[PDB]
């Protein structure tokens, strides 16, 4: 049931390994094609997701030395600061060297990784209680504002603080992750792109988007981001807060999935065919969904009725946005969108989408959960 889909990734992804050399891809831009950079995006990390998850299935070693490659990429990116000024440490560094490290127990990896969480702790803002999203510190409009896609970002903290003994990684970690759940998340358990807080004393300001329809709408990546983000925070620490948040983040995406099964890029604007899609969306829920589920007692009904949505979603992707291994096509499903409002990408390949897609596959074939935290715990 998902050997076939499995299938064609290995495909693409093996063909793509060739193509692209020690190149890196982002997303498509009207055609089949990856626009590739040399890793100097907040998306690199997840090529090196996408290999390992390949290797891992396969065992082939064409694609454990394509990751291997991309982690000695990341070394070199990080001995250089090269444009790593952001919160999106996590989503590079996790997904690559922090990942050998899951399916290796490489120690070069591990340090790389540990290296990489210094970095990133090195954005919190003792005064506002935030890690802040994007730009340097005292950035005069980003200086004290967060962002949900940053709790996909703390598992390598949280890993960090585990491997190191330093309470310093959970401590800044679970605060950030609970200033999320009060203002992030709204009351009908729908939420808010980014929010603003007064750098000086880290007073609530306004909450607000840039890729959402409106300050007040629901960018569904966002939504995607808060489920699995929290489901991921609350594994680690063991927070039944943020478990129920994730939880009702999921209830509230779910009842507005369209007929076809995937979703639209925002709820909040007309639910009609000629309206954008965002495929990555669905892709990061239906890992969010099962990540949730895992955490549930077996017992509770709503456990099974995750994972069932989650393998109900999966196939919805396969049946109509997945790319059959023709070939030509270097994504793994179509119709993702990266800035609608902003005119990039807005219906094409995303690597990010690619990567949940295959987590998701890899976690209902093969119960491997991706690289946010060690196998078994
Ligand atoms: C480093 C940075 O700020 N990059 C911008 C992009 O931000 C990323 O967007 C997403 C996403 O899911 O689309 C996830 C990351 O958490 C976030 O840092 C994005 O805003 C892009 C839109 O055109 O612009 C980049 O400059």
């Amino acid at each position: 049931m998902w050997q076939q889909a499995i299938g064609d990734a290995l495909g693409i992804t093996a063909r793509n390994l060739k193509k692209f050399g020690d190149r890196f891809p982002h997303v498509s831009d009207g055609s089949n094609k990856y626009v590739l950079n040399d890793n100097t995006d907040w998306t690199d990390g997840f090529w090196s997701g996408i290999l390992w998850l390949c290797y891992e299935y396969t065992g082939d070693e064409q694609y454990r030395e394509g990751a291997v490659r991309t982690v000695a990429s990341f070394r070199e990116r990080l001995d250089r600061f090269e444009n790593l000024d952001h919160h999106n440490i996590g989503f590079l560094y996790s997904l690559s060297a922090k990942a050998q490290w899951i399916v290796e127990k490489d120690e070069s990896a591990r340090k790389l990784a540990l290296d990489a969480a210094d970095v990133l702790m090195r954005r919190w803002r003792a005064d506002a209680g935030i890690i802040q999203a994007w730009g340097p510190k005292g950035d005069p409009e980003n200086g004290g504002r967060i962002i949900i896609d940053c709790l996909l970002n703390l598992p390598l903290l949280l890993w960090a603080g585990e491997q190191t003994g330093d309470p310093e990684y959970r401590r800044v970690a679970e605060a950030h992750a609970l200033k999320s759940r009060r203002f992030l998340v709204r009351g009908d358990d729908s939420s808010y792109h980014t929010f603003y807080f007064d750098p000086e004393n880290g007073n609530a300001i306004r909450g607000g988007t840039h890729q959402g329809n409106t300050d007040g709408s629901t960018w569904t990546r966002g939504q995607a981001w808060g489920i699995y983000g929290f489901a991921l925070n609350s594994r680690y620490l063991g927070n039944a807060d943020l478990l129920e948040t994730a939880k009702r983040m999921a209830r509230h995406f779910l009842a507005r999935v369209p007929e076809d099964g995937v979703v639209y890029w925002d709820f909040e604007v007309p639910q009609e065919p000629s309206s954008y899609r965002d495929s990555s969306a669905s892709a990061i829920t239906a890992c969010g969904l099962l990540e949730i589920a895992s955490q549930l007692d077996e017992s509770d009904p709503e456990r099974q009725r995750f994972i069932d949505a989650a393998k109900t979603t999966v196939t919805a992707l396969r049946d109509g946005y997945a790319e059959r291994d023709d070939g030509e096509a270097e994504g793994f499903i179509r119709r993702g969108s990266y800035h609608v409002r902003g005119g990039i990408s807005p219906d094409d390949y995303t690597i990010w989408g690619d990567y949940y897609y295959l987590e998701a596959l890899l976690r209902l074939e093969r119960g491997v959960t991706g690289y946010w935290y060690e196998r078994g715990r």
